[PDB]
């Protein structure tokens, strides 16, 4: 399903790239994106796949598109456009100034200082999951840690009974990874999850208004937007985005770095010997394993990167192409915990820059600490290979790990 080349796209910028099926995906998500970014590739290219869209191809251009809501709007942030148009969320769809009060509400539950207080609960999630299989000498990391860890953290931050994990996990799967052989069946799957989650938190929102708790739900529902308490449905959208933001990004991120560490025993030893360098190299991991490739909509007609972009045009942002850009970071493939200038867009940029980034950093550091306390050496099961997918959030599964 290819679209005709528009008059604003120069023929010499056309690349046949399908963001949902990159060539060579089966050798690695990051590898597949990097093989797109050949030497001398224009800053902005264009593909007829996925409705037809531009693609930012380096760190400089990814950074720039993220930073400027005036020129590149969040009105549509994913591809294809007709799906992204149809599936907006609060406040990822807003530009400033509308966005601002909603981000302020988000920041109440996610700021650096608030996240510090939550470390004990996160650590306890990490240690319990790990304690399940540490004695076994083997596990599927994706299935037995990565897929479970985020939902458990959410329960703790949102103050929700742990026995609701099964129903919330079901809704999570449907909301983050819809299935369907028609876009209609896919639409059904998404609705199941979105409305199911809505029904689930609805009585908790109501019970928590005027409440004294410092969980995520009470913090969102008692936020003020423009001088008055946040609308019921807006608080619902926030709480939903809080579940979502912290799920698929982390599930997959965790596996990508555990895979690499399985295959790099000498880095594992390094981190084991130096827990200050462990703690301080979360940032290097974020650079090396980006997972998001969402989009911006061109907000108005304009010249950019030597082309004329039309209002309504879409620009795909492969965050892999900033972290792994050797113009941005010399020798980018090396996971280097002493790296001096760690340049990346793994959490976006501009006003929407991941509100969850302090939590992300803490989840990663704590996972790595708890893991190494119990499993100081490990590797990838012989004869096995991960399975990769490309899309809005990179997917990896099948991560059999083994240890003495
Ligand atoms: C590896 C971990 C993570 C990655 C790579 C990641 C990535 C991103 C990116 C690229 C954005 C910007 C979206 C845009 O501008 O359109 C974002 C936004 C957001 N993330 Fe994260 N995220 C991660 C973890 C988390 C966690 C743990 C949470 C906690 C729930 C979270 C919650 C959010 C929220 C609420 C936003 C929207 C902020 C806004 O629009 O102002 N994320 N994330
Ligand atoms: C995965 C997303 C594209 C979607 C909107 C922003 C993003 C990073 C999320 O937090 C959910």
């Amino acid at each position: 399903a290819k679209v005709e080349r528009p008059a604003n796209v120069p023929e010499d910028r056309v690349y046949e790239i399908d963001m949902y099926a990159l060539n060579g995906i089966e050798d690695g998500y990051h590898e597949a994106w990097k093989k797109v970014q050949h030497p001398g590739i224009p800053d902005l290219i264009w593909t007829p796949f996925t409705g037809g869209h531009w693609i930012a191809t380096n760190g400089d251009t990814v950074k720039e598109v993220y930073s400027d809501p005036t020129r590149f709007s969040s009105e549509v942030i994913f591809l294809p456009k007709e799906a992204g148009e149809k599936y907006q969320m609060v406040p990822t769809k807003m530009d400033p100034p509308e966005h601002t009060p909603y981000r302020k509400a988000l920041d109440k539950g996610l700021n650096l200082a608030k996240i510090r207080k939550v470390e004990d609960k996160v650590r306890e999630v990490a240690s319990s999951l790990i304690d399940s299989f540490a004695a076994r000498g083997e596990c599927d990391f994706a299935a037995e840690y990565a897929e479970l860890f985020p939902v458990h953290v959410f329960m703790a931050l949102a103050d929700l009974p742990l026995e609701d994990i099964p129903v919330l996990s079901e809704y999570a799967r449907q909301m983050t990874r819809p299935e369907g052989n028609t876009p209609e069946e896919m639409a059904t799957d998404l609705e199941a999850g979105n409305n199911g989650f809505y029904a689930y938190v609805d009585p908790i929102i109501r019970a928590r208004v005027g409440g004294d708790g410092d969980d995520l739900i009470t913090l969102m529902v008692n936020s003020e937007i423009n001088g008055e308490r946040i609308a019921h449905d807006k608080a619902q959208g926030l709480i939903s985005l809080l579940l979502l933001g912290g799920l698929d990004t982390v599930v997959n991120f965790l596996s990508f770095f555990m895979i690499h560490l399985a295959r790099h025993p000498e880095l594992v030893a390094e981190l084991r010997s130096d827990p200050l360098k462990l703690m301080r190299g979360a940032e290097e991991m974020f650079r090396r394993f980006p997972v998001v490739s969402e989009a911006r909509m061109v907000a108005k007609d304009q010249e950019y990167k030597g082309v004329f972009l039309k209002r309504g045009d879409m620009i795909l942002l492969p965050t892999a192409l900033h972290g792994l850009d050797d113009a941005a970071n010399p020798e980018p493939w090396k996971l280097d915990f002493s790296r001096r200038s760690i340049s990346h867009s793994t959490f976006g940029g501009g006003p929407h820059r991941c509100a969850g980034m302090h939590l992300a950093r803490m989840e990663v550091i704590v996972t790595l600490e708890e893991w190494l306390k119990r499993i100081p050496e490990f590797s990838f099961k012989e004869g096995e290979t991960p399975i990769y997918h490309s899309g809005i959030v990179a997917a990896v599964e099948n991560v059999p790990l083994v240890w003495p």
